[PDB]
């Protein structure tokens, strides 16, 4: 097993490509994304990204870049969970 | 960051509005939901047939309140599971 | 509450039934599965994927599922497997 951070970003669907680019530019080795619905504080259609990162710093870089650039104008939440990677490429 | 409980409810898709109502009434500030498939006990019920809710709560007690209400109201008649994970909130409205 | 391991497998959609069989054979009482997209190493393929979530009684059960899936399929198919802590509150 390898300890890891799992970064979750739930945000508006229109940001899909812009957030993917941020994720890639961070050095993250991959991400999972899915359509979801929800309600918060622009059911509404949303997207959820899950990104298992190398380090906490990598997760924080993604989170900061997304939130700073987009969260004043777009709905979203960002949170992190602990995960242990068992198998991967 | 702020520590939080992430409450997960996986249940029948037809309960979407009924569980949302309980979440809203609990004081929780939001939820995420998605369509899923799955198998469990495989007892007769009265993507595919399920929904999965994710609710980041204020407190553990709020999470438990949602869970307790859902289970008492619906889990005798409907499929489902409820669990909680730890999360840290980084950014939010 | 009952402590538990939540095993996550994200892999190719074609493997749905095959992985469900492994999960069932492990003694796991259930699983959740959903359609997702993603990208990774691009070793053998955004692509459409499936994500399983399996709450197991024990760590050993989680590991048995993970080991069987990875050995059987992950040389030849895309995927990742990871585990999170969970506490089960209610269930059938
Ligand atoms: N407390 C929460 N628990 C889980 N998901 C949440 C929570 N708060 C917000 N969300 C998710 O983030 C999305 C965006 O929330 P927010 O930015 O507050 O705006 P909105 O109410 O416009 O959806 C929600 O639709 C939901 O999917
Ligand atoms: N151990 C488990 N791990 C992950 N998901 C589970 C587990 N048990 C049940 N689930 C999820 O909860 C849903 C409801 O399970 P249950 O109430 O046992 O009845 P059913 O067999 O009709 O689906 C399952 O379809 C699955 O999505
Ligand atoms: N670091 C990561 N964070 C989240 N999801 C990941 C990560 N790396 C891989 N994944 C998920 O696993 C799937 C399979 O990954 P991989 O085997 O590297 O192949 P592919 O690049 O063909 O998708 C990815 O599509 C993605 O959904």
């Amino acid at each position: 097993a390898k300890p890891a951070n799992k970064l979750v970003i739930v945000t508006e669907k229109i940001l899909l490509k812009k957030i993917a680019k941020i994720i890639d530019e961070s050095g993250a080795k991959g991400y999972t994304v899915m359509n979801t619905g929800g309600k918060g504080s622009r059911i509404e259609a949303n997207i959820k990204f899950e990104i298992l990162t190398e380090t906490r710093e990598m997760a924080e870089e993604i989170a900061d870049r997304v939130a700073v650039k987009y969260f004043n104008d777009y709905a979203g939440i960002i949170y992190i969970c602990s995960a242990e990677v068992l198998y991967g490429h």
